[PDB]
């Protein structure tokens, strides 16, 4: 029993990760196979950011531009080619550690793990959810792009986030590992604007199904609801709508409650009209909404602390 | 910018793990050199963990009665040995993969990452901090004894916590890797009662400054204290006094911040006495203290998210 925002581990993925440097910037890179992948800023200057023209960057390099090392050990680049907003160097050595993987670019409300890395070195790991308006609230400095985001399935790492930049608010924007962006962003330092955030609603609902899991259930009513009801009442305190896949992926954790999803439902509501009048759940005095309904049963499946 | 619970990279223990199973009983190992550290009630049935003899139940087992396997390999033990509440297993090969490593024994209010396995098999990293009543707040099934709590220092992993039971508040408790408890706790199935549980004060000011560090800074008043006046208020909301050995770690912070450590007591005492009136910090509506000033450090120097 107990319930942690849980990372995957970072093992597979450190074997991957490399230093790449091209004269004035570094940033991390992904060796996989004999191609390393990186943010295409790494060819900016600090003054070429405010509006790069990457093509005519990228014209005047050539392979020889192009510092990759991992650990004390350099690689040589024998070829370059720009994906979108990724930068693709081949290089003459596999990487002997490269593990079984993919590229997959995930929905909002998926969660994955970072590993934060400094001059191709891990930092550290954590647990993110890509936002409703395609943004991640990460923990990321100078330095740290080309860090990646993955999902482990059981020996299959699925990249699914390459950072890229930070957004005033304290947010986070990156692209999928062919290059293309998560949301209406560029890479490019200037004011950009991002959608409103919203409230995850169907990772909440598996989150207060981990807190009956774990003995917290002072929260559940008496009461149902209806699944337009409750999206109506759900509207107004900025959740997304609850649709029947919603419903139907939160079946294994109903069943593994014996208390049905629209039951889960009319508890929600009523805790969103009231508060929660100084209680907790699971420790947090805030509803949760960055544990997809997998993520709870690939903790949780073996408790059932009642 | 940004701050999230942060576990160290896990790929330095993963290649450590292994399956330990003593007739009925399977659990994690520790694989160091050519020794297996594993609790030592993977010898008990379920029958004997109500009050075992350990030395009783060791001494009717051999060498062979311990199947210890390493993914698909089966490692032969050589030689048995019990220290404290841990079992040693002689090998009869050493781990290429051993990191350069210690054994540490950590104090109340430090953190340390764990990582959570199942029949020698990562499960997820998590960040935990020792409480002072010597528990931990994990997230545990039946199977995850022997999984350990570790710190990387740069290259040297630190071991601190190896995992042995639950508490049926929903906590956890473990040895050291030389097999002696954290607080007052035996390795068997009988209630055992542990201290009342206090705020890690000095934590909860380093995650201060660390909101402050991430431009969340409304709670900052124009007042100071003195440490004798912040710890009568302080002891009222159940918080550990802070010592003069606190104010100097955090030194870094609070000349990282110009914000004089007793300014920083004198905001924290009125969000206790006040409340936080429906704001949140970092996020938070409750004052986080499972960050250690050298954890706020470590992810948010390069940041000044003032
Ligand atoms: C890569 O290593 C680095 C990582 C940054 C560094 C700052 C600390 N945290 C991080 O995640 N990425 C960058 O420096 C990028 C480079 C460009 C070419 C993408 N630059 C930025 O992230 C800047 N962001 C902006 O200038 C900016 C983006 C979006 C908006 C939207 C609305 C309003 C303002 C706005 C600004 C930062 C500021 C360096
Ligand atoms: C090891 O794998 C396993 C891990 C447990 C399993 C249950 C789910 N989460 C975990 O962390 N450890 C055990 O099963 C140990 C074995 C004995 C020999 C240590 N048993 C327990 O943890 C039991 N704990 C108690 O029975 C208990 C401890 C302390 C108190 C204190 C006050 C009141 C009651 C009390 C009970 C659990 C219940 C299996």
């Amino acid at each position: 029993s107990g319930f942690r925002k849980m990372a995957f581990p970072s093992g597979k993925v450190e074997g991957c990760m490399v230093q790449v440097t091209c004269g004035t910037t570094t940033l991390n890179g992904l060796w996989l196979d004999d191609v390393v992948y990186c943010p295409r800023h790494v060819i900016c200057t600090s003054e070429d950011m405010l509006n790069p023209n990457y093509e005519d960057l990228l014209i005047r390099k050539s392979n020889h531009n192009f510092l990759v090392q991992a650990g004390n050990v350099q690689l040589r680049v024998i070829g370059h080619s720009m994906q979108n907003c990724v930068l693709k160097l081949k290089v003459d050595t596999a990487n002997p550690k490269t593990p079984k993987y993919k590229f997959v670019r995930i929905q909002p409300g998926q969660t994955f793990s970072v590993l934060a890395c400094y001059n191709g070195s891990p930092s550290g790991v954590y647990q993110c959810a890509m936002r409703p308006n395609f943004t991640i609230k990460g923990s990321f400095l100078n330095g740290s792009c080309g860090s990646v985001g993955f999902n482990i399935d059981y020996d299959c790492v699925s990249f699914c986030y390459m950072h890229h930049m930070e957004l005033p608010t304290g947010v986070h924007a990156g692209t999928d590992l062919e290059g293309n962006f998560y949301g209406p962003f560029v890479d490019r330092q200037t004011a950009q604007a991002a959608g409103t955030d919203t409230t995850i609603t169907v990772n909440v609902l598996a989150w207060l199904y981990a807190a009956v899991i774990n003995g917290d259930r002072w929260f559940l009513n008496r009461f149902t609801t209806t699944l337009n009801d409750f999206n109506l009442v759900a509207m107004k305190y900025n959740y997304e709508p609850l649709t029947q896949d919603h419903v139907d992926i939160l079946g294994p954790l109903s069943a593994q409650t014996g208390i049905a999803v629209l039951d889960m439902c009319a508890s929600l509501k009523e805790l969103l009209q009231n508060g929660m009048n100084g209680r907790t759940i699971l420790g947090s005095a805030l509803l949760e909404d960055e544990f997809t309904p997998f993520d709870v049963v690939r903790q949780c499946s073996g408790v059932t602390f009642q």
